[PDB]
């Protein structure tokens, strides 16, 4: 069908990028996800997968004066779905059909206020040009509902595993490496198209250039448990990128580190013009 | 203007003080930071952290930010800029205002504020909306003194400052009051100043400025008492030469946009090339 051919083309984009980049590619997010100028710039640097999302758009629009990612996360559900549809379509307009776009929308994460996505909304997301939805729901039953509607409208789902003690949940809870593997396998059976692990916790005593052994072991459990493409999201920067890649995970979700470099470039050029 | 004479006057006085404070803070010449630094709140904050005190969100830049009709150059964006709803510029202005606070100066380019290719003018209510969205000023590229008169009337009523521009009759696209000779630049500037235009700019698009441009800028600089601007073609190779004319404000967009884009390209390239 039409949904079917669409999803097959979309997965090929992801598989091609993984291959092109030697087994690990990047899901470029933050400002590269929502601003059409910077999305194009990211693609010019080799990015093949982009992720516009609602907290980043809150930051871009100065929603409620938020100036940190953390503050933006707390108001992300206030960004209307229509705004994400406009952003997604705008980015698609400029990067063309070969780039992969997965969108974070209000109601697509575990929100702090219960926004329910309706079937209608998945149709709208597909009509806006997204290839997928970036999902941080925190129960398997919620993921089943998301997968059903996403697949109906020709969208792929990338969804995540987190830790039960996370202050703000960003996925299916897994306390131990064994539970990470079990959660990944269940998510694969449900039909989640790409499965990731939240890896952003900062540990005391992490050796320079390395990832903390707790995270590495959790990632290993994900990487070796499923056949679908795997992701790591959170805490990835240029000092530990290779350490993340060494785990064999297929996609590194990178936003903050890129935001920081782009922001600093702007600060420095203004500083130069003024001096 | 019934009941809001003092309200508007105070607002305009505080806004101009932001500009004059920036000019002195920066040694006699400051910048009006535009392009992505004008419309994206993350990058506006980054610009302010680098020392920027004046920002300019504008509709062609927002068209590019939104990928409107797939435009990927500012040239193409200028051609569809009138399709960006005023409401979107109001949202952008308020959003940047939210993050930079009350001390930063913001002047906004809006549909109908430039010389649009379709009949499109700002109504009185539009200036009210612009003031309500947190703008200090409107960034105006109108082609007749008559048009500026109506803009100044409504802008000032609602406590907004006007920065408006002088162009050349030979310009491919109209961005201001036509002035052929440096003497006419000075004449135009004086007339605009009399009309009430608050800041007056000249379109200026090796490390030297073209002699013709330099003569026009010098004419502008010595013709009026209000803050003066130069807009167009300002980059790292010639910005000192622009400063040396004594013009108060350099409007810089493209050069900053390019550096910011290149930074994004390079950081992505860097990640993809990291080796053990
Ligand atoms: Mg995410
Ligand atoms: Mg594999
Ligand atoms: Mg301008």
């Amino acid at each position: 069908g039409d949904s079917e051919q669409k999803r097959r083309k979309a997965l090929k984009k992801v598989l091609d990028a993984v291959e092109e980049h030697g087994g690990t590619t990047i899901l470029s997010t933050g400002i590269t996800g929502d601003d059409a100028r910077i999305a194009r710039a990211a693609v010019a640097g080799g990015a093949r997968l982009l992720e516009p999302n609602h907290p980043a758009v809150a930051l871009a629009r100065g929603h409620k004066g938020v100036i940190t990612m953390h503050a933006a996360e707390q108001v992300r559900h206030e960004i209307p779905l229509d705004e994400m549809l406009k952003v997604t379509q705008g980015v698609r307009n400029v990067v063309g059909e070969d780039i992969y776009i997965t969108v974070g929308v209000p109601g697509g994460f575990t929100e702090i206020l219960p926004l329910e996505l309706k079937e209608e909304d998945f149709f709208k997301i597909a009509m806006s040009g997204a290839d997928g939805v970036h999902i941080h729901k925190s129960t398997l039953e919620d993921l089943k509902d998301v997968v059903k509607y996403a697949h109906k409208y020709g969208l792929l789902v990338d969804a995540y595993i987190g830790h039960p003690d996370d202050l703000h949940t960003f996925g299916i809870s897994a306390r131990t490496p064994e539970e990470v593997a079990e959660a990944a396998k269940e998510m694969e059976k449900i039909g989640v198209d790409m499965i990731g692990l939240m890896t952003g916790m900062s540990y005391e005593g992490t050796a320079a250039g390395e990832i903390h052994p707790v995270i590495k072991e959790r990632l290993s459990a994900l990487v070796s448990s499923v056949k679908v493409p795997t992701l790591a999201e959170g805490g990835i920067n240029d000092t530990n990128y290779v350490a993340f890649k060494d785990t064999g995970v297929n996609i590194l979700v990178i936003g903050t580190s890129i935001d920081n470099v782009v922001s600093e470039a702007a600060t420095n050029v203004v500083k130069k013009f003024l001096s």
